[PDB]
């Protein structure tokens, strides 16, 4: 097929690579010009601007590193829907906000043109390799359309259920990962600091929650089922973070997640739920956040 | 063998329970005299007191709530201390603080009597089925002669590596259950807030450190080999941190551990790491908390 | 003077309307017909648009939401550059992030145009009387230029120093007073929950940095004088928090900003800063930040 | 009169020495003896414990690190309780858990014995000159009988209204005082990274709530008097807190209380808040705490 590609940072290059060897016909364009060259070598076609790289293409892949810089390369000076077919397809497989996603689909869908949010899972290693996640928004016509292109530059597509939601999963994905690390490090750190060896508490934690998480393991049979009769009560729960934080204070290991984790345990005591079971805090969240109260 | 038994709650009873299945002679004492009876009644010997307990016992068990609570039984009038044999185990299952633990040892050491820490993983409905986790702490010595008895409580043992490191374990499982439930619900709650169905984000996240957890995804190949060349920088990931509170921020999802986390990644772009694989943010803590950089 | 003005929100409207009450001309834009109305029954001109706003004001004041809407104003589809004399002088009086007003000034004076920030503290209350406090960024020149304009709608003009420095003041003291209504609110219920009357706290707290803040009580003669040597140990101070953590705890009144403090001290403490005044506590905070240490 | 004072650390010594100033007859004692000697050297005549101190006296001081090293001074070996009349008033001067300062009043009581509660104000520059602030907790009849005594260690004294008040008001004042320097470091350092003179900041904040506090000004005739209509809407707020936030991350300034007060006025919003005067950040903390609502 014909495909623009506009983004050749450290994932747009491999990405833009594996379409080429897949015998796609590429025009490329980004704002470094040694990033084009390089491409060029490979059998790409050079683009001035975004708007000539669309030209007479089917499908347009943006991989750039924010919302601000999509607009840019879709509605600015030369921009993509100067040069834009109504039967083209764009793919934003950029990680941006999820409300910037949602305007630029329907700005786009207002100019008679279509667009979709395919964000990508793993790092460059996986993007060289045409090992990525396609984290595939967009509706079903456009991700069954975009799904040949798409498997070029990944190795496992996960229908994220309609326009917008690549991007809402991208975005729940990495803030769960990026938020973890840091309550990660906490832990271990506080094991360096009781003199524990790492490898222990690792083996012991892969065996729980810990090292396992709740998703799949403390919630479904309880929250997630409506049970809050307690497994473990959110009182016991909140005595041993006072315990974890006491001991890091003692040993001055600073552990701002687990000391504000310990006051959202304490607003659910407040709330009436010590004596439910530990899920109970998903709860807690979705009514501090103005939800309904399922249970 | 000959057991003592004090603590006969939610967990301590079930445990002396499992006991008594395996053929052992429990004397049994509890502070409510109900639930001596219930174990009276399955053959246990009631004790008036801790020190009639320990009397001839072989192996001296504590299920207590607290080391205060702990510390009375051992030491208190008529406590364990004044019927204890030199030849006799103390295992003090309770979950307590770790210097609490440390203290109770020595000074048991200090009277030639033996101690060891054997708190336990998993709930009541284990200690019904005699399938707790339990996380033995003590000499190699200790954790040889008591392991006999234990497997009678629980179904797999985990030796961890030294006195007081079993109680240490426990600490470190829980810290980072506990805390990993508050920032789970964030997540979840954001992802009902963003429309996206939760069971489409579990699947996502099964597949990265986001579900499978940064101490065996992540860490090992980088800052746990002292490589922290970045597969993913912390400033991207400090900027995606940014986007998730921004949105949870618009849609009112308070988010009080991630709006924590991206002030550590800040202040490892501060400390220069912004570049750095984010498993460096383990060394960021490590600073953070007095130790010398690894890396 | 000839002064255009978009933004005719509850601050832009009274604001507009003293410029008309002290005899000036003002031409008005604002998205909302009703609020334009309201103007213009005052004596105002009605503007199609910024640009026609601008055209012929000598002063173009700005009084939007956000700094992407002060941005569209000035260099969007009919914006105040299209209408704007290089004579002119634009006053952004919108409280807006601060390196986006580094920004339009930037971009205003590329195009040869003069822009200042002067945003305003206190309310509504005062925008209807005129007694704001106008926090005066700009050069001398500027401020020195705006004042007569300036002191129809405030009653007070701090000179910020510089262009920007409006903005910046204006944001510190909002990211202080915001901040502490948090931090008030949990040291207000930990009071309740104790069955502390609380006259009595209050009476106590307006006697010490409790009340008072430490900007002018602990920190001149410690950490602002290079003086760490303790008049209250970072240990202690590290103490009495993990009390006060203690019974919040015990009696489920949540303290997000106490349990957040408390780690900060712990990083002290691991600094080796335990035994320093707790005035130290800036110092920690620009290490933190990357600031070479004082 | 005749007084007994134990604890003699760098707030207890100067204090002790006022007391010798004003013509008193002390009886010392602390574990450490260059302190006792100290004070022997002014006119102290040396007890070789609690107990001996406590004989004869009509008023007896304790000031010590913590609520345990009260106890053991009063109720201990050769404790006060030993020595003690029962006409005798005992001022505990410490800062300690008011839990622990109501069950010694109590403990006390139960035997017969008078003990009040009066924490100071100001630090140990103070305590030399005499110019502590006395908080005063107890009877109103302890407070008058103890006021002669009270005012040869401060200048000024506050009546708190009632046994264990003088803990509380202490416990209160001293949380308030040590987070707001948390925060205040927070503004000072954002203000250094804009590069805005801090003298220029510090001006503007001395006639705001910034600088003055909302307990006298923003609260008064709003929240305080059940009125939660804006003056400054809480949805405001919210938002130039993002603002600071942004800025913040943006310079790498680590604001976690910043971060924290963040999420606290997104709770408010949830619950409906947003268009309420920012007073009501008070009622919604109070809710959170499982109070009921007063507007």
């Amino acid at each position: 097929a014909a495909i623009a590609f506009i983004g050749l940072g450290q994932m747009g290059s491999p990405m833009a690579s594996n379409l080429l060897q897949q015998g796609h016909q590429l025009r490329v364009f980004d704002v470094n010009a040694e990033a084009v060259r390089h491409l060029v070598d490979k059998g790409a076609t050079p683009a001035a601007n975004p708007a000539q790289a669309a030209k007479d293409a089917e499908f347009i892949i943006t991989m750039l590193p924010n919302g601000d810089l999509v607009r840019n390369v879709l509605f600015g000076e030369n921009g993509v829907c100067e040069g834009l077919s109504t039967d083209a397809l764009v793919i934003d497989m950029s990680t941006i906000h999820p409300l910037q996603t949602d305007k630029l689909i329907a700005d786009m869908q207002a100019k008679g043109f279509s667009m979709m949010d395919v964000p990508v899972g793993r790092t460059s290693a996986n993007a060289i390799t045409g090992t990525l996640l396609l984290l595939a928004g967009g509706t079903a016509e456009q991700v069954e359309r975009a799904t040949p292109i798409l498997m070029a530059m990944g190795s496992e597509l996960i229908n994220a259920g309609g326009p917008g939601m690549g991007i809402r999963v991208k975005l729940i994905n990495n803030y769960m990962s990026i938020a973890l690390n840091a309550l990660s490090a906490e832990a271990a750190v506080l094991c360096e600091a009781l003199n524990l060896p790492f490898d222990v508490a690792v083996k012991v934690m892969s065996g729980t929650a810990a090292g396992k998480g709740h998703f799949t393991t403390s919630w479904p049979n309880k929250v997630l089922s409506g049970d809050l009769s307690p497994a473990f009560m959110i009182d016991l729960a909140h005595k041993d973070l006072g315990i974890a934080l006491d001991v890091a204070n003692q040993l001055h290991v600073p552990m701002p997640l687990g000391a504000a984790s310990r006051e959202v345990y304490s607003q659910a005591r407040a709330a009436g739920r010590g004596r439910q079971d530990w899920s109970a805090i998903l709860e807690q969240v979705r009514v501090s956040a103005g939800m309904t109260a399922k249970v």
